[PDB]
């Protein structure tokens, strides 16, 4: 695309959703990152973002004066209790647990991740860039782990409406995830601050990219005057970490009831077992606590 | 002389009366500390005498088959059994006092919560347990070795008395310094079978602060009739989640009566476990 002897900024690749969870999970492990076009389609996510729309509204914009605020960009985690198209149709993408369990899910353990958070993203019109870190910093101990360290965390990071170098889409660092230390993104901790190469994730609405949390990014800067770039987060964790949401104790037991069973563990309605060597996480006396919730 | 001169030198005691900073200098030292009168004795009598109804309605499993329920009854349902437990015992001023040293940081509050409240009763003739550190359950914390930070602890108290003979529990006292934190078996630790232990006998009341990075496991009861009954607090990073999911089968009106810091320490107070953005506390009702 650029003429011969320009630099070739870093390259993230791109698959349609009808592309095999192999070949996807193959780019994930390679660079971190990748972007799955169509992962939600352009009527659900149409639907989605007019459901969450009244509540995007009522949020109002927080403008500061510390340009290192990370302000003037909403965020709204109640997508269950808002969108029955999320509940419904958006946390059932198989691709997305196909790939959830390429990262997770250990043999014979059921299903290894939940929830971490639901959260729609809106950057508004000249919203400042977010700082460059990596997503695992959440759990503060993971990065002295390196790259041989096993996943806290991934995001399927969805485009609801465009994302452009102008708007904002997120500026990522493929091959972070392998860098031989991890350290946070400043003066005094990491070498190459100032000299770290990005790339926007330009994505069409449904488009999504699936992120390690290995990997550096941050949100651009909005540029642009008219553009609310509003994305939707879908994060996910290891089983054995803490979610950010307390989602079975906002979530309706109405709602609750609808989930399949893998959504209800998504959530915490519904326990998991692990083996340590010869127990459950978030159970209740040796029983699934989905009985003592009338979940069956 | 506390050993004959010339001996091989093989746990220190604190009473609950004594500074939270002296019992953890030497939690820090040994990985582990007995805390004589955690709990005071009334209340430990009340207690057991509040879940025996609990404890009498579980099986006894004889299996022979090396898992730790092998001749061994657990019960996490405390603070619904137990007035004392969730009245007096968790609101036990040293207990945070250690807690807060252990885990939490200058400006962020509680950096910690529960993983579980087990009733652990070892049944005559159950086998000894195997060895392991109580991080296991996190399985990734033993590869940051000691360098890494603490992952979970366990107020272990004596319910009735732990002996020699009843299976207490075989601590290594400095095996949170080791250079590489492994799995303890035959394959997998080049000092298996040449591990050295000391029992944690104990009156009720009693309690040994435990570090999630040192190797221990119960022993064998090689009694007859004495059912050896312990209180295990463990206690986890607000970062990790717990083992029992107990914000969704306590009932709201305990809740109600639990201090800001008890809910706190069941999730139903909450950073980590909000509601978009708020305190899940308000949603909850809890908030005045
Ligand atoms: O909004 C974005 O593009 C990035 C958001 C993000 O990376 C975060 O909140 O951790
Ligand atoms: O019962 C004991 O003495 C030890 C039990 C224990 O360490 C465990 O179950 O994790
Ligand atoms: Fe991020
Ligand atoms: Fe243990």
């Amino acid at each position: 695309l650029v003429p011969r002897g320009s630099h070739m900024p870093p390259r993230l690749q791109r698959f349609p959703a009808t592309a095999s969870a192999d070949e996807i999970f193959a780019a994930f492990q390679e660079d971190g990152c990748v972007v799955i076009e169509g992962f939600i389609s352009p009527e659900q996510v149409a639907r989605f973002s007019q459901e969450v729309d009244p509540a995007m509204e009522k949020i109002p914009v927080e403008v500061t004066n510390n340009g290192n605020s990370n302000d003037r960009t909403k965020r709204f985690s109640k997508c269950v209790i808002a969108s029955p198209t999320f509940r419904n149709e958006i946390i059932e993408s198989d691709l997305m647990h196909e790939l959830c369990d390429r990262v997770f899910s250990k043999p014979g353990e059921g299903m290894g991740y939940h929830f971490n958070d639901n959260m729609v993203i809106e950057v508004q019109p000249g919203a400042p860039a977010q700082r460059l870190h990596r997503d695992q910093e959440l759990y503060p101990w993971w990065n002295s782990m390196g790259p041989a360290g096993p996943e806290c965390v991934i995001n399927f990071f969805c485009a609801v409406t465009p994302f452009t170098e102008e708007n904002g889409a997120t500026r990522l660092v493929p091959g972070s995830h392998l860098w031989p230390e991890f350290t946070q993104i400043n003066e005094r901790d990491c070498p190459q601050f100032g000299k770290i190469e990005t790339v926007p994730a330009i994505m069409q609405p449904g488009d999504c990219y699936l992120m390690s949390g290995k990997v550096i990014h941050g949100a651009g800067h909005n540029a642009t005057t008219t553009d609310r770039r509003r994305a939707l987060a879908l994060a996910i964790i290891r089983r054995e970490l803490r979610p950010m949401q307390a989602f079975s104790l906002s979530v309706p037991m109405k709602l609750a009831r609808e989930m399949s069973e893998r959504s209800q563990t998504m959530f915490g309605f519904r326990s998991s077992v692990q083996h340590c060597d010869v127990v459950h996480f978030w159970g209740n006396d040796g029983k699934d606590i989905a009985h003592h919730l009338g979940l069956i």
